[PDB]
């Protein structure tokens, strides 16, 4: 189909998400930047989508999270949550799509402006939420691995994927775990979709970058990073140490599993039968120019290497 404007996608009906995807470039990504509002989107998807509970209930990716923000956005895992839902609400109320296909495609446009990034399939026609989400069902970063991987395991992750998602955290920062070092990021390419969180997180820890008490913090190898316990334990538990090193050095890898994965999550609650597939609107992302590396002046010998089947990959660092 070409669109009124001569664009083309396989699917007519998904002509309508065009002149969103141009307004989100230019008014919510400041010109398709790969910066704090891209990474703020991503994180939002996985808030809307992780609120499913077969027991308790919450309808996934349905875009609860803003229908229903003042509920939602009093859970303490949300906290922060509330700034990009305002931004986002506007161009929902504006456009002529429910808010969980807003959150879903704002996030995959956003990952697409990173290079090293993927296009995550994108369906379109989720009906408007009817539930908010039941509390307590966000993973939290002072939660251990048993508890993170039973709440991902009971949404429908199984333990490898819960690794592949977290290679989200190749874009990201934090800016509530220590409130005096906001936007401090979890790798050293918060702007580039790398391998760099992967082997970061492996290194020893050596300091807080900002304060010394906060729960679910851990001693950081740098100082221009911080580090969350949860993240720390999952590089380390035998659960999952040994998925986690085979992303080091291995883009290919990442970006397979991130695809697949954050389309499976993008769709917790939703039937790809009855939506319509739009994934070929999603801008095509900037590859790689950078090799993967230990930071300089670090050595094998500053690893944790924690999967006793494989030695961790010997990277060069210091020239
Ligand atoms: C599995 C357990 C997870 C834990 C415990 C966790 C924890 C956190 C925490 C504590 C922050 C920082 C919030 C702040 O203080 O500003 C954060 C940021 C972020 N998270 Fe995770 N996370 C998890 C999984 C995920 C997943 C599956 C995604 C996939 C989309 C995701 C995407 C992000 C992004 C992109 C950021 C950066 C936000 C920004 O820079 O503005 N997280 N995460
Ligand atoms: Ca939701
Ligand atoms: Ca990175």
């Amino acid at each position: 189909a070409t669109c009124d404007d001569g664009r083309t996608t396989a699917n007519a009906a998904c002509c309508i998400l065009f002149p969103i995807l141009d307004d989100i470039q230019e008014n919510l990504f400041d010109g398709a930047q790969c910066g704090e509002e891209v990474h703020e989107s991503l994180r939002l998807t996985f808030h809307d989508a992780i609120g499913f509970s077969p027991t308790l209930g919450g309808g996934g990716a349905d875009g609860s999270i803003i229908a229903f923000d003042t509920i939602e956005t009093n859970f303490p895992a949300n906290a922060g949550i509330d700034e990009i839902v305002s931004a986002q609400k506007p161009f929902v109320a504006k456009h002529n799509i429910s808010a969980g296909d807003f959150i879903q495609f704002a996030g995959a446009v956003g990952v697409s402006n990173c290079p090293g990034g993927v296009r995550i399939p994108f369906f379109l026609g989720r009906p408007d939420a009817v539930a908010a989400s039941p509390d307590h069902l966000v993973p939290g970063p002072f939660d251990s691995v048993d508890s993170i991987l039973a709440r991902m395991g009971d949404a429908g992750f199984s333990p490898v994927e819960v690794v592949w998602l977290l290679a989200s955290h190749s874009i990201a920062a934090a800016d509530g775990v220590d409130p005096s070092i906001p936007g401090t990021p979890f790798d050293s390419t918060p702007e580039v979709f790398d391998s760099q969180f992967f082997i970061e997180t492996q290194l020893k820890g050596r300091l807080f970058p900002g304060t010394a008490d906060n729960k679910g913090e851990a001693q950081s190898p740098l100082q221009g990073e911080i580090r969350l316990q949860s993240d720390h334990l999952l590089a380390r538990d035998p659960q999952t140490a040994c998925e986690w090193q085979s992303m080091v050095n291995n883009q290919p890898k990442i970006q397979n599993r991130f695809a697949a994965t954050m389309s499976k999550m993008a769709l917790l609650g939703q039937d790809k039968t009855k939506l319509i597939d739009c994934s070929d609107v999603i801008p095509t992302p900037p590859a790689l120019v950078g090799a993967a590396h230990l930071p300089a002046g670090f050595s094998l010998s500053d690893v944790e290497q924690a999967c006793a089947a494989t030695p961790f990959p010997a990277l060069t660092a210091d020239p």
